[PDB]
């Protein structure tokens, strides 16, 4: 007999009877996963046949108790009481929670499927020893649930905090696999940094596995690690303004490394973007072809730059983003959208679920929108975004603001960061997408993501003043800008450049 | 809040959500059936979201309680406790009964689906306030469940051998107005002490375009008490059949020229039509489905069934029903029966299609039908006669006739008069019996007619065996004797002696 | 290197690559069949072919058995194969002989006598052996037909040409095939048996083969649980008396499969002889019926019953070694009837065949010496007791004590026992009579005597009836009566009919 506080939600295995590979049993899989992790187990399915259910539940309760792990049942509350189960899970469309509590009485864990903040409010108006934990929405798409992102999970953890539901644990569920578990753990944190997921739920990743022991050992590895080094550049927090000597080193490195920068964009920017890249002494590639994507990313110092409202299918954007994250190379997200039209908002939010971005760059509107929300406002927004997507965020305007929300790539269960939206580093400065892409692209393993982005914003802003002076209108401004970028970097003398870098 | 003994199983409505006609609601149907009968109601939901289930259950509990009728739930015991239901029904493959009792505690009705005696034994090894009632097997075939009366009797018999006095019974599966009275009529304990406490329907009310009317009809049938299944008298006669009665029978059939439809082999086709001709009535050898209703509509029509025939079960079913609809007599003369695995199968299936006026077999045919010397044969003959609520004939040295119709009486739970004490007397035959019964007027008597037939046949037999030179001439002298014997009604003359058994 | 005369055609395994069960190889199957019996013939890409052929030639040579190839003559020469098989639509035989040169065995698929003629006007060291037609139906690509071919091999004196039977051969019909596939002159039979699916497609090829071996090198086919001994002494009164007693005491169950005219009249004859008739034409019942003591099958023709069920019934009785009597209402009366009847004669072994002058001459594939010759031909052809009804009834015994052998083969058409039964100038009635006499016999009985007993009894009842009757009508019933009276007093010394030798 376990109690609320003895429950370890770390790796939470939810079974599904009609998904087991031939020559393997449900007992067999659940056994393998207990010997290698999963501090919790839930039985469903049916095939019901309510009597065969009960026999399988008892058979499996012995196994779990043997390994000192609780057994949860869904959604048959009666079978739960009948076999002396340790808890029950119910969905939004199952028996109302109060009714359940009345039958099972205190002591028993009650799990609830929750996908929206609105449902966290209800959960809260009910107080403790009603809902004990919740499975957060369906994180990613999946074939396991017969009918039916991290941004969405955050909105829920945030409601658990605004309502101070201290008594309610959380696990994330739906489409969780080794290719996205660290990213999920990493960016699913309360905005105030005080709360994260207490564990991870899998079904197909273990159950449907030809080797369930191995699959589980892998998920365990990911969950009890603490670093997500998502790009082969330094992520150290830097609080000292970026020195002239550092900017100089950045530019040298990218000039010497000749980074390959893959542009995925519409057209207007195709040509102008390739010019900026050429000026910065690196080679542009405008491939939007799925098969090439893994080969491109394999080339030394490769970099991805994303634009939006593009002619490329979501299936390939997903493919590209993943391709770069697999080789730990940097992605820069520069929405041409974003939230400009209903259709763009949709596509952009879908993009932000495909992987981890090294940098997100927007203007005042693009940024406020991303922050889900003047001058003090733009700063708050910039940090919110940076923290939300665990990335370096740039907000362009008269002043350009840069915030570093990577937190050295740190994640943990429940904790969650050690660091809220409010107190991450954010500095100020008084085509940019490709500039930033080239600076980050050139950095070696010992580099620093944040300094590089700042370097880029400085460089760009510097070239701007020069061009606006030497030009005769919009036309020549464009070409004088490219020229300034070229001249500026062929002589590393940042001590010279106009733009002033302050703290925010 | 109801208790075990307040439950009225009379007309028990079991719902099914995805079977309701367009423009009609489950509330709507269940309402109509409460206003006209349904004395009990069960709700299912194997396919929905457990929350919509609970909302519909409460919505419908108010309706039932409003009409002072309990609400039963299946098989979600949890939903049952949660909404304060009055009982739960579970199947053979659902949660074990002891476990259920432990959660819901005494006071709540527990129903169990039961199809075999073996399961009645288990029900009994558990004693009272475990299983309160049972739904007996699937009586007839149906499209309602996703995966006969003889069979129900075997279950009622086990409820008696085990003295499970505490357990009610309802019959279920394929019950409609075309077979409800026959079900109530023949589903009785062998000792006559127990019958079905009620009848269960799903499609007959739920899937109805006019649920109010459909229900009013089922009610009519359930609380009636007579099943006059043939337009002949069914009165119990304890006085031996007098010569004057036999004489009247023969006269009637000669004057009525009954049309006797033979469904038979090919050996019996010809020989059977001869006997029919001799008795002054016309044979027809139609095995065609479309003709069957027209044939039966002809005055004094009669059906004679043989087995191991080339005719499809679908048409036998069609014929048997055709005659029962017009309340005309069927005689069942198995050429099988239980002679081969295939025959046993077909015959038992036949006995589920309708009500027979008479069943005729030899020592083996009969013992088999009784599901079991010279005393043994007598016990067997009554068993059969009572089982199929019919007049049963067992041919041999002595021919035994038993009358198990019990004046066509049925009731709920009661149910009666046991196997042991129905009337039984002692003394080609299929066709003879068919013609005697065929000729009887509304005021006649089924039992006397059958006896008359057996007498007549046995009489013609002695005469023929004497006037013949072997098997060949015996056959034709028998037909002749049948002809001569009936053209002069003088039963005072005939050889065969009629005693009590 | 083998030569013509070292070739043992006993159990001849023909492979088929795409028919092997999972987890089993062609090497695996052919190995199992060599260790338990087995000559061998092999039938994708021409290069994989050659590799498999060599691989398998080593195996065969290891067990001292030749390897034959079909129909790639080139692959044959290339791998030094021991012989080649070709079909009727493959390379002409002379051409083949020219390329492979003498010494190599040449097999030819043959299904008609016409093709035996061609095989013959080519003389020796052209065609060495032949696979006879397709005996029974099969998904891989009758005995009366095989006989016509063995007969042509004899009329042409093709002494140099062996024969194997092929197509649909399995344990349920191998002995019957060996048993009735013999030259009309009795001098020639099949030199062996060919299987594909029975061994190749088997989950246990070792066992399957051991079984086929058992059957082939046995020599008795006891196809009915009655004596088959050749009796040359006329059937004595005391024997007829014993027969009738036995059937009266045994009350045989006689299953009639017949028209509708004969249904009733046939059941009466059966009843009179103190046995029970059953008129079932239902497939599922058939195995249960035959399992009942002293059960007997009587077949009529142009019936409403499907060939699929007749096959089912005939087999059902042969499996329990009970007697079948074949009394064609056809036969050869119409094109459709001939067809169905011949198909029936391929379904199993009959204990007796009964026809009239036409029915019989037809069956013999052809007066009074003529009728006698015909009757023996039929009796011998279908290895059965044959009855030919007329003024004289002729009975011939072609069972030859149920003896079979490879190549040998037996005793010709000409010299099996044949007797006659006359009484003076006077149908489906005799069929039922015969069915009841045979039905009653115990293991120690004798098939031949019983049939004769039946014919005598019937003929006897006939004279009596023709005298006591007033026309066709009463004749029928007086006949049943006479059958009844005659058997209730076993006094054959009394009966009119005279039994002579033919
Ligand atoms: C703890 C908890 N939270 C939520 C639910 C509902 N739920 C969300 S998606 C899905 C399966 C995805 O598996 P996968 O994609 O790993 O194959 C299910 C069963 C539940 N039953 N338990
Ligand atoms: C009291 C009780 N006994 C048995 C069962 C199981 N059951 C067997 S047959 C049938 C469908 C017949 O519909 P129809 O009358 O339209 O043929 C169902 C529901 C149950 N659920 N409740
Ligand atoms: C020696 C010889 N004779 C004939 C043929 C032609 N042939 C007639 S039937 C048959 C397949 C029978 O398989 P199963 O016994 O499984 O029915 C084949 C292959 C030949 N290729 N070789
Ligand atoms: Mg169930
Ligand atoms: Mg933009
Ligand atoms: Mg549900
Ligand atoms: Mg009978
Ligand atoms: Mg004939």
């Amino acid at each position: 007999k376990f109690s609320k506080e003895q429950f370890d939600y770390s790796l939470y295995l939810v079974t599904d009877s009609g998904m087991i590979p031939e020559g393997k049993t449900l007992y067999g899989q659940v056994e393998a996963g207990l010997q290698n992790g999963v501090t919790l187990v839930q039985i469903r399915e049916k095939d019901a046949d309510t009597k065969f259910f009960i026999e399988e539940a008892l058979q499996i309760k012995e196994l779990c108790h043997a390994h000192n792990v609780p057994l949860i049942i869904n959604d048959r509350i009666d079978v739960a009481m009948a076999i002396g189960a340790d808890g029950i899970h119910v969905g939004q469309d199952d028996m109302p929670i109060p009714m359940i509590r009345k039958l099972v009485g205190p002591d028993m864990v009650i799990g609830w499927s929750v996908g929206f903040p609105e449902e966290v409010d209800e959960l809260s108006k009910m107080g403790p020893d009603m809902v004990d934990y919740i499975g957060v929405g369906t994180l990613f798409p999946t074939l396991t649930k017969k009918n039916p992102g991290t941004a969405g999970a955050i909105r829920v953890l945030d409601a658990l905090e605004r309502n101070n539901a201290h008594w309610c644990r959380t696990v994330g569920i739906g489409g969780l696999h080794p290719d996205n578990i660290e990213r999920v753990l990493y960016q699913c944190v309360s905005s105030n940094g005080k709360r994260s997921l207490d564990g991870i739920c899998v079904v197909s990743d273990i159950i449907a596995s030809l080797d369930a022991a191995k699959s589980t050992k892998i998920l365990r590895g990911l969950i009890d690690k603490t670093d997500y080094k998502f790009v082969n550049i330094g992520l150290s927090t830097k609080n000292s303004l970026t020195t002239t000597d550092e900017i100089q080193s950045i530019i040298s490195n990218t000039l010497k490394a000749r980074p390959l920068v893959q542009h995925i964009t519409n057209k207007v920017h195709q040509n102008f973007g390739a010019n900026v890249t050429l000026a910065l002494g690196s080679s542009p590639i405008m491939s939007e072809i799925q098969s090439e994507v893994n080969d491109l990313a394999a080339i030394p110092h490769a970099t991805l730059l994303l634009n939006t409202g593009s002619v490329a299918p979501p299936e390939m954007l997903k493919a590209a983003i993943r391709a770069y994250n697999d080789v730990k190379r940097p992605i820069v997200f520069d929405p041409v959208g974003y939230s400009a039209t209903e259709t763009r908002l949709l596509l952009n939010n879908k993009l932000l679920t495909f992987g981890q971005f090294s940098c997100i760059k927007g203007n005042s509107s693009e940024i406020l929108g991303l922050a889900e929300l003047s001058n003090e406002l733009l700063i708050q927004a910039t940090k919110i975004v940076a923290f939300k997507y665990k990335t370096v965020a740039v907000c362009t305007g008269e002043f350009d603001f840069i915030a570093d929300g990577t937190i050295e790539g740190k994640y943990s269960l429940s904790k969650g960061t050690n660091t809220s939206v409010e107190d991450i580093p954010c500095v100020a400065v008084e085509s940019l997408g490709s500039t930033i892409a080239c600076m980050i692209g050139g950095q070696p393993s010992e580099g620093n993501l944040f300094h590089a982005v700042v370097a880029g914003v400085m460089l760009y802003k510097a070239a701007g003043k020069i061009a606006s002076e030497k030009c005769n209108g919009s036309g020549s401004f464009q070409v004088e800008l490219i020229d300034a970028l070229y001249r500026l970097t062929r002589e590393n003398t940042p001590v010279t450049w106009a733009p002033k870098l302050t703290h925010t």
